């Protein structure tokens, strides 16, 4: 039975069948999650550019990297940013389904340098849930903060 789990570690060391990159729309290597991803799976950045609110899979060997582009909330209104964030997660769900994978490693999109300086843990996690609730894959959420791990864990626990 599929589950949601949270791990506080480098997503580049995930034990899932595919990874989601928190990507930029230019398909460029970048910093944070995206940098680690680039180091681990650099061939996945071939033609990886995709618009904000979309996701595009590029294979690294047979390992799928799903580049998902959350909005930078510095640029977007709260209303349009929210719509874009929901959309990116929805595209991730589609790619996960098309690939036939049993599990996916996912970061919370638009919660770091794209957060517009705002705490968006709940906003981002809820969009992730909405999208992935229609899939049969085990989901492992990767974060880096000690707290966020607790709050994500609590949020998972309370739906069961
Ligand atoms: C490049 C990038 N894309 C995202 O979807 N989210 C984030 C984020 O704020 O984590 C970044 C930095």
């Amino acid at each position: 039975a599929p589950s949601y789990r949270v791990k506080r570690m480098d997503i580049a060391k995930n034990d899932e069948e595919c990874v989601v990159n928190a990507a930029n729309p230019r398909g460029l290597p970048g910093d944070g999650v995206c940098k680690a991803v680039y180091k681990k799976w650099p061939e996945s950045f071939k033609n990886s550019a995709t618009p904000v609110g979309t996701a595009k899979t590029v294979m690294c060997g047979t390992y799928p990297v799903i580049h998902a582009v959350g909005p930078n909330f510095s640029n977007y209104s709260e209303s349009e940013g929210d719509r874009e964030l929901a959309a990116a997660y929805r595209e991730v769900a589609k790619e996960v389904t098309r690939l036939g994978v049993n599990s996916v490693a996912i970061p919370l999109l638009s919660t770091g340098v794209y957060s517009g300086g705002k705490d968006r843990l709940t906003q981002s996690l809820n969009h992730l849930f909405t999208a992935m609730d229609s899939t049969d894959a085990d989901v492992v959420i990767y974060c880096r903060d000690k707290e966020w791990e607790k709050k994500i864990s609590e949020a998972i626990q309370m739906r069961t």
